[PDB]
This record gives structure tokens, sequence and C-alpha cells, in this order.
């Protein structure tokens, strides 16, 4: 199984993306 090594890097993957989507709510 995906240990929390991968697992706690998939969170920071998830917020990378979070983050650019809201990034681009504000964009024109
Ligand atoms: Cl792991
Ligand atoms: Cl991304």
């Amino acid at each position: 199984s995906q240990g929390t090594f991968t697992s706690d890097y998939s969170k920071y993957l998830d917020s990378r993306r979070a983050q650019d989507f809201v990034q681009w709510l504000m964009n024109t």
C-alpha cells in the first residue's frame, strides 16, 4: 500500500492543484 510519504506527497500535489484553481478563479 501507499505509505505515509507517498500519501502526504499526494496531498501536497492536491494543494498545488487547488491553489492553481484558486488563482484561476481570480484570473480574467
Ligand atoms: Cl511511501
Ligand atoms: Cl497542477
